[PDB]
């Protein structure tokens, strides 16, 4: 009854090359990001205040709420920067991670001591300049090792706890024997995936 | 002590039932205006639904309701002839208050008196039934007590939630106005229940 | 002095609220004309927010409202049973002026006496939210020293600040009109504030 | 070290200005597309704006434009003869290193050289406009190094800074070479950095 | 902010500065002159006392 999970082959194309643009601030430090000019008329406010300051790495560091404003709307969301990268919806200050991938569509947040060979995928979003998380992990685990079920539950729940402590959707997990970090979906390839729940404990009202 | 409301409804359709004769002599009562319905009521044999002594059918069962090509098999109960769906109430002696084809009262509880349900009739099942409206009879002078409202309409919820199959929903009126389309119309408040959730939702991304 | 305006909203619906009565037996009070839209109210199991021996639900938590789709979670502070967004006054002991399905008056501020708080009904959040909207009682005599203009609008200020999450407007009245929909209606001027901005502003080419 | 990027912009137009003879004798130089719409050009009088020994209008005033009911009155700074929108740097001797229909190089700022500003030209105003672009030469070696890039781009903005009245802040596009004879002189460009404006006031925003 | 526009003792912000107006994605930003608090435009006349004989919209 070894049911290995079947394998899935990695079609995804390789992902885009462009490097990021660069932002100065005054102190002289930079923030990372992509900007396509589709005469967006668009604004990108970085106020001053302790939650943000210039590090001596040479990028902007810290959590902070930025104020991006465009055809009217005006969205202010808190970013937390890493290596010069503005991250919206995950915040790992204390702990030290690493940008596996950054480009145009999507970064890769990697290096958790706590669940190494897991990885959190967020997706540019345009209207925030910002890489943004909104749920999708990636489990690297070889194929063999996914027959024994209980094998799945330790690592996508190892996982689990070891990224949920920095997160603000539950989580969702792909496994892949290999993370495709060159490619646009780093998670072709995947042979299975695992939902997570949010508990709910409450009352609920709905008018006749 | 909250406002008052003055009682703003027309009463209500003086139309008696119509009475389907079952081949054991009884009889059950409700309404069938046919606008070139063509459609079929099917009162299933079999000991659920039956004939009583008093003439009426008697029990609970799935009537089988059939109009422009679909088929509707919800579960009725009967009481003194009306067809009733989302309530049960029989093991107590529940009485018909009022019966007409836009609503049917549902009175009777021993176990809270002056609450009341409300039931509507849906003319795809030629039936009334309960989605979760309830009148509770309060003077508006005991009203102003907090502790009042919320004792009698606890009274009411745990009297009349083991016969009902939404929240409940009460409106506090001082009299019932039995007469009217809306018995509730002259309600001076209303207190809505809550469904307990507990468990995992699952949400794709 | 400024010139008088004569009140000319008419009077504020006179309904009140309706009643959502959670496990432990205690209310919160709000408003919801379901527009059949079928929407979802949840009060989540916690600390933050529990009920009272008042006999309302106290605290200040996130509610969550589903609807057609939708779903938001406003963090609400319940002040006498009301939800109420965007203000959150728990250590001072603040009063309900007013309150109906139109908008809801912040009252009874000791720092600023004089001083209400303006806040509209948001039936999407079936809560009444704030804005920024500020009334401020003076005599019309006294209003003509600017510099007694500018020691009451920024008396409310430095009060009502601690208890917000836009900045503030007064509208300067002679009279609170709460009894009428806008409560503000016969104002004779109007002082809004600042937010101080102080950044790095990026605007591609 | 940053990745290497092809130049792919084409050669831009060969063809030279026309010129505006002054009555004085001087001339400026610039194009007017042969629309014939029947478009007006003033040059007021007053020493604003004179007639220079180079031969060429010298200086900075308002120009009267003026085309089918619209007037424009741009303050316009003439270097080489060509006029300037948003930029007057007269203490300075700046050079103008290619000028034609589509846009002009900027060079010479002595405080920053390797800098260069690239200003469009704008067909309504009959003159080029700086609108917040500037190229910096330097090496993607150099580049690899992220403190010579924030050395290079600071040195760029406090040489050039004084001398611009643009809407805009600066932006900086890294090159290793000056594209001078094609369309687009930052084509090939393997970097970008932008500069933010300071804000700080009040804002009234009613409900 | 600046020496530019500033709050004087008559209660009334003075100066002629500035003034950055955005709607629309349009951004107008006119230099207005303060006279009896009034902002007003392609008129300054700061060290002249005049004087202002009926504001409305």
């Amino acid at each position: 009854v070894i049911h290995m999970p079947a394998a899935v082959a990695v079609t995804s194309p390789q992902a885009d090359s462009a490097p990021a643009q660069r932002f100065s601030l005054p102190q002289g430090c930079h923030f990372r990001t992509f900007w396509r000019d589709e005469a967006n008329g668009g604004s990108l406010f970085i106020p001053a205040g302790d939650a943000l300051r210039c590090g001596e790495d040479g990028w902007l560091q810290g959590s902070g709420a930025v104020t991006l404003q465009q055809g009217g709307q005006t969205l202010s969301p808190t970013l937390w920067f890493l290596q010069g990268y503005p991250l919206a919806q995950v915040n790992g200050g204390d702990r030290a991670l690493t940008v596996v991938s950054a480009n145009a569509q999507r970064l890769i947040l990697g290096g958790n001591p706590q669940a190494p060979g897991s990885f959190l995928l967020l997706t540019f979003e345009p209207q925030l300049h910002a890489w943004a998380f909104n749920g999708e992990a990636i489990v690297e685990m070889p194929r063999v090792d996914a027959a024994d079920e209980t094998k799945i539950k330790q690592r996508v729940q190892q996982a689990q706890t070891a990224w949920q402590p920095l997160l603000s959707a539950p989580l969702t997990f792909k496994l892949v024997e290999k993370l495709a970090a060159d490619r646009v979906d780093p998670a072709s390839g995947s042979y299975l995936s695992v939902n997570g729940a949010t508990h709910l404990e409450g009352s609920e009202f709905k008018l006749v």
